[PDB]
């Protein structure tokens, strides 16, 4: 086979990023850099990344200039341009690796234990993640060299066997996307789980825990109903009918946490249903949306879905307003201290009657959408290159890596793209 | 030639000493402490491999009489030993962090992943990977003798997998091993402040009697401020100005247990019980050394012979009876309640777990460096020409078969 229908159309996508890139983060780093006031630790990270992808976007013109005509710029640049797209390759990626480790000690050991969020904010992130990728970058300082082979000269990494290429490019997948990768969706399982706990924890403080059937009906740890029926032998029969065993009107409290997770979810997948309360949980955050599941669980679906003015203020973020709107109520009356912590906790959105990880979430989806379509192609290639699939369509899907890789590249100019 | 002898010799050794060996293993707890049944995964896991040996013997000694079905289930139970060996350490080490760092936190995750986690993480994944092995081994009917072995289209394919081998079986299980480890030895060695917190007090400003900050460390015996504040100026080398954060008192107390521990293993009294000590128990003796020091401690020769001989009780009735203890009841009350049950309840077993990791890896090391060199020359690095290229593929050979004693490591640690 042979080795450009798109290079043409291809060196504006890298200016489209380039302008959009320089602008983008180099009012980020105007605004975060400059500043001392309002500063979640994410905020840091954050910078490090606008900076990584600043001095990256410096280097697109040079891509352009390449796609265009030719390579001017000689043997110092060839190198810089290639080690200064290998730091933003892999320290970018670690980068939200280090934000989604500073959300796992953020949700899981908020108070259990001290912060090391601020050793990794302030100084684990220069030799953990910018200085390995400061030195994983010296295979392209001396195998990246200027060729001079027609009239046109190619700027890359020039290796000796191909056995050379493929232990890159597996240190490419391990560094750049596996090492990574696992920490990221390791947090996002790790925190899900003991999030929907303090689900838990909210509810037993304020519905209660009874290991043992009490009422006024029959019902069973987090204020679990059993039957309206009056009759303690049908109560022990709806008991075992969705439990397992035979266990007698006793129940345990590693069990007990099954049985109320239940009700969470067909309360949460009514909720889904429910026409006034579907936007306004979509709306809400982790604890406030928990602050809600505590009304459904109390009042009920109908109970809840009444409240027009609060949830309409809950919806368009009026926190306060929402507060003392609710406290305006037949609720606030009924039990004082339970809507007294709901009410504060809608008000602050923390478990202060007893840290917002949703943005952390689009940027690191976004980041994986735009890398998505390259990898689904670059892994084509690494298909044919194993000969699993069968020339037209071999240098036809070499044309689609270079725009998906050059789309692929938008991951910069949305670190300030994500302050809307 | 030799390998005709030599490797024979080391299957037929680790072949009984594995099927003896892990045979006992299985039947012991086939009808519970958790560090254990994974111990128990691995001799289903070895056995399987060590059942294989006889094949390898006759294979390396003769022929391939066996036919192309068992040439493919040969490769299978080793690939499944390969990552199942390695993952299950690597679910050991899990373990201990979740039993020694989240003691309470998430106190039992680990009743489900040591029932649960273990056949979706270790075995399933595994006996997946198993499925290139199962196409691409087959009998090669060579014109003097048939070869069993894995032909693959390209040498790319090769490159894939024998890269592959070296994540999911060495660069992600030891990354896990080595993090949990790195932890586990921050939490026991934080764990030591909160007993010393609790017993010499901690604080961020001075005494007298002897100027004093954090936790008991003595700045200076002189009656100088000015040099009670270049003492601790100098101690952590930024300036001070008389204060310092809780954070930065622990570099200070890590500092002084540190050199205390250097006495205690420079000292001929001291050594062998220290060494001889866990976790617990270590930091019991070291807090007896903050008091009393080397020579006070050392001399509890009747103390110290019990405290090395795993007899508790014996060590903690014959304490209470010297002068330390009536004189300064209440910490060394605490104390002797350390030795006594080896618990912090005054205020899990680590060892078997660190050996049986270390004899692993100690095994498999030399195979490590001979597979290291071959790729060095195949990617060509290095340059001696083929003399030493058959000198490294000889030593490949032999420490392959010699790293499989990993197998025998598991009913062996049992001493
Ligand atoms: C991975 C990589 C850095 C490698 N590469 C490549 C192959 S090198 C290269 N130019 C540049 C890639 C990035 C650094 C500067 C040279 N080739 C040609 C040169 C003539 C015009 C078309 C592209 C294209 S896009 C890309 N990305
Ligand atoms: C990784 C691997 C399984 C690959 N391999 C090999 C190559 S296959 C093989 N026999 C067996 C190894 C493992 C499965 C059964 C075939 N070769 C020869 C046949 C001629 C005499 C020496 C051994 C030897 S030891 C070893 N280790």
């Amino acid at each position: 086979c042979f080795r450009n229908f798109n290079k043409i159309f291809l060196p504006t996508i890298y200016s489209i990023i380039f302008l959009t890139g320089i602008v983008g983060n180099g009012l980020v780093i105007l605004v975060m850099g400059y500043q001392k006031k309002l500063r979640s630790m994410t905020d840091k990270y954050r910078l490090h990344l606008s900076v990584a992808d600043l001095l990256f976007v410096i280097t697109l013109p040079f891509w352009a200039v390449d796609a265009v005509a030719n390579w001017y710029f000689g043997n110092f640049l060839c190198k810089a341009v290639h080690v200064i797209y290998t730091v933003n390759l892999y320290s970018s990626v670690w980068i939200l690796a280090f934000i989604s480790l500073d959300r796992y000690l953020a949700i899981v050991h908020a108070t259990n234990s001290q912060r090391p969020r601020k050793l990794l904010a302030e100084k684990v992130v220069y030799v953990g993640v910018w200085i390995p990728a400061l030195l994983l970058t010296i295979p392209d300082f001396i195998f990246a060299n200027v060729s001079e082979a027609d009239d046109r000269y190619i700027c890359d990494r020039f290796y000796p066997n191909d056995l050379w290429v493929v232990v890159f490019q597996f240190q490419h997948i391990m560094v750049g996307l596996i090492l990574p990768g696992i920490v990221i969706l390791s947090c996002y399982c790790i925190i899900i789980s003991k999030l929907s706990h303090n689900i838990f924890e909210m509810l037993r403080i304020d519905e209660g825990l009874r290991l043992k059937i009490y009422k006024g009906y029959y019902t069973i740890g987090i204020g679990h109903l059993l039957t309206k029926s009056p009759s303690l032998n049908a109560a022990k029969s709806e008991l075992d009918k969705a439990i397992g065993r035979n266990t007698n009107g006793v129940i345990t409290k590693d069990e007990a946490e099954k049985l109320f997770n239940q009700d969470v979810d067909a309360a949460v997948r009514g909720i889904l249903r429910n026409a006034k309360l579907k936007p306004v949980y979509d709306s809400l955050d982790a604890v406030r949306r928990a602050a809600l599941i505590n009304m459904v669980f109390q009042m009920g679906e109908t109970g809840v879905a009444g409240f027009t003015n609060s949830l309409r203020m809950l919806q368009q973020k009026r926190w306060d307003e929402a507060a003392v709107n609710l406290a305006k109520s037949r609720w606030y009356n009924q039990t004082p201290n339970r809507a007294k912590r709901v009410i504060t906790t809608f008000r602050t959105g923390t478990w202060d009657a007893y840290k917002a990880l949703k943005p952390t979430v689009i940027l690191i989806l976004a980041f994986f959408a735009c890398w998505l379509p390259y990898y689904i192609g670059i892994s084509i290639d690494s298909f044919i290159l194993l000969e699993i699939i069968k020339c037209e369509f071999e240098n036809t899907v070499h044309k689609w890596i270079s725009i998906t890789e050059a789309l692929a590249f938008f991951h910069c100019c949305l670190n300030p793209i994500l302050y809307a």
